């Protein structure tokens, strides 16, 4: 009924001003040609590219680096296959590799299928860079996931994210006034998709056997 | 876009723009006793209940009858925790003691934490039950069949469920929102450990997804 003080006796759960700046924007520059496993570097770029975006929210380091180590190791995966979507100008990826090669009902399928038609609604329904950034917004700061130690903090800043993001709907498209809705319903979504299977099949080179849930902590570094 | 007929035959009607009042009863008739195994059955009470509200709504019988029992057989953990949000009953959730890593307390909490929420929001009328139609009718679910025609349903209970709150409001404006931003969560709790859990009664090893299909 009174948060000025969280559960702990340390922060200030404060309430917000203005949250997502200037974030729209997200380019991803690629090198050369032909498909080998250079792949797990392009998701890689993603990945990181990822990590940035979301450690330079003003809202986010205020949670400091043991509460955003753990959030973001709660959702990389809702974020990279949101951007996946927002950047699937490139993926021409069908590495739907069949199966030592002397003189077994995995359904990787599904998640292949999910994937692809995740991305495909998200263009027939084309989503803009605003939207992304907010769509971004209100999945990483879930109050869902446990072992978060944020309080009403991160509670406070999803409700900002689709707050300003009813806002940007409300105004830039009046003509659709159900559109909103439909991209929320969208969101539920990315939960469907397995974590495990998107490792496996984009990081495998160097971060794929690492495990990338370890090396999240040292990618928000620098 | 442009749907109107599958890749086939048959074809998709527009939404009728209606339904009844009838889906808005959701009374779990309990028992009586102490805290034995009948959260079994009350869990089952539930679930029966559950499945045979989505049987009631006249777009679910019209979508086929092999789709059905295809679409519920996939959310059914969504419908069941969302229809749990509907304490009538009492706390079934004391599930003590156990060698384990005992994630389950996790899943505990998930649950905990999403009927609180849902509490708190106070979830004006039944917009559980429009709540439950956007879960039923998802298109993200694979091995579906008239996928476009689902995303028509879908699609028209998003925009009633959002004509009887904006309609039922001023104060709260960013409900919808709101209550759209929890579904997400349904997404994050396991079947299995539901199943686990609660129908940890029954006849040996019948899972869930098997007695789904047998339907009155």
């Amino acid at each position: 009924r009174d948060q000025s003080t969280p559960i702990i006796e340390v922060e200030g759960p404060l309430l917000s001003d203005t949250h997502v700046t200037f974030k729209l924007t997200m380019p991803s520059p690629m090198p050369e040609y032909l498909n080998v496993h250079y792949i797990c570097e392009s998701a890689s770029r993603l990945l990181f590219l990822s990590m940035h975006w979301a450690r330079s929210i003003p809202a986010f380091q205020a949670l400091g680096q043991d509460c955003n180590t753990s959030l973001v190791r709660a959702c990389w995966n809702e974020l990279f296959t949101l951007g996946l979507a927002q950047c699937a100008q490139v993926m021409s990826l069908s590495t739907i590799l069949a199966a030592v090669n002397n003189s077994r009902i995995k359904q990787v399928m599904e998640h292949i299928w999910k994937l692809q038609e995740f991305c495909n609604s998200m263009a027939k329904l084309d989503i803009d860079g605003y939207e992304y950034a907010y769509l971004k917004a209100i999945v990483l700061f879930s109050p869902d996931h446990p072992g978060l130690t944020s309080t009403s903090q991160i509670e406070k800043f999803q409700e900002a994210a689709q707050m300003e993001l009813q806002d940007y709907v409300q105004a830039t498209y009046s003509e659709d006034t159900y559109r909103l809705a439909r991209i929320l319903v969208r969101l539920p979504a990315l939960r469907l998709m397995s974590s495990n299977i998107t490792e496996e099949l984009f990081f495998t080179g160097l971060i794929g056997n690492v495990s990338i849930d370890s090396i999240i902590p040292y990618i928000l570094k620098m």
